[PDB]
DNA sequence: TCGACGGATCC
DNA sequence: GCTGATGCGG
DNA sequence: GGATCCGTCGACCGCATCAGC
């Protein structure tokens, strides 16, 4: 079936006016998603931070188009160490963080240009283009190493600030998260393993599910639709996108969107407005 | 994500 | 710059 | 022995690389 997001809340539980947009989107090639009028997009949408996976672009190459951005003056950027044209993130924002981190402190984690960390006032903003498992599988011992590092140090941020994580986080949590659970229990993003993985997540730093947990039985809410078989015009997807937040943060969640119409990838942006 | 292959089983 | 092959993705 | 039924498999889309000029 296909989805109608619901219209945007920007008033907290209490009535508080939104303060703060973060949009993320897995552009699955910065360049290409230009041309496509990504950027074009962003403008329309208009967020005080932008957070983009999967770049596969250099730091020498970046567009020249990024420099006209004048709300997101503050652009930061990691790249793997030594896999050109792979993985990649970026995190742009219209007022300076006060520090920025990359990787999570872990070597073996920290060589493929995965995660930005964006100390701000209030709290700290992670985005992740978390590790695919791999056709095959090849890559699903590697993912549960990753996911337990990963964990570990998000407990450590969410111990000194609230946290908010957000990116590709290559799993669909639930069989509500995808159009074919049946068919793809072996297959990489929802491997029992992935998805302990996930709720363990949940559980130990913990976060919430800022989606889930407003709609937490809305189906055919998907991020991603593989480009072959038409996928997307199927709504025939994934959510692999997501805002988790620390719990004292829920009080200020106004709303989580998916942002299903805007095109440029084989994902879809989100958006998350908080009142902080 | 399909649809095509089997091999398997049941009426 | 252009072809043709390969890596990677969920 | 004709149909139906499940695991298993291999190709489609798209972006960016690399090898070779």
């Amino acid at each position: 079936a296909l989805y109608e997001d619901p219209p945007d809340q920007k008033t907290s539980p209490s009535g508080k006016p939104a303060t703060l947009k973060i949009c993320s989107w897995n552009v699955d090639g910065l360049r290409a998603w230009i041309k496509k009028k990504g950027l074009d997009w962003v403008k329309e949408e208009a967020p005080d931070i932008l957070c983009l996976q999967q770049t596969k672009c250099s730091e020498n190459k970046l567009p020249a188009e990024l420099q006209e951005l004048p709300g997101l003056s503050h652009q930061y950027w990691s790249a793997p160490s030594d896999k050109e044209g792979y993985s990649g993130v970026g995190l742009l924002s219209r007022q300076a963080p006060l520090k920025v981190s990359y990787g999570i402190g872990d070597e073996e984690h920290d060589q493929e240009g995965r995660v930005i960390v964006a100390e701000f006032d209030s709290f700290v903003l992670v985005t992740a283009y978390v590790p695919n498992a791999g056709r095959g599988l090849v890559r699903l011992e590697y993912r549960q190493r990753w996911d337990e590092a990963f964990r570990k140090f998000l407990k450590g941020l969410a111990s000194r600030k609230p946290l908010v994580l957000c990116g590709n986080l290559n799993v669909a949590h639930e069989e509500i998260d995808l159009r074919n659970p049946k068919g793809n229990k072996k297959n990489a993003g929802f491997t029992p393993q992935e998805r302990q993985g996930f709720g363990e997540l949940l559980q130990a730093v913990p976060l919430a599910d800022s989606f889930r947990h407003l709609y937490p039985n809305t189906p055919y809410a998907y991020t991603f639709w593989t480009y072959m078989m038409n996928a997307r015009s199927k709504n025939v997807g994934w959510r692999l996108d997501y805002f988790l937040l620390s719990h004292s943060l829920l009080p200020a969640l106004c709303d989580s969107k998916i942002r299903s119409k805007a095109l440029g990838s084989d994902h879809c942006p989100i958006t998350l407005y908080l009142a902080l």
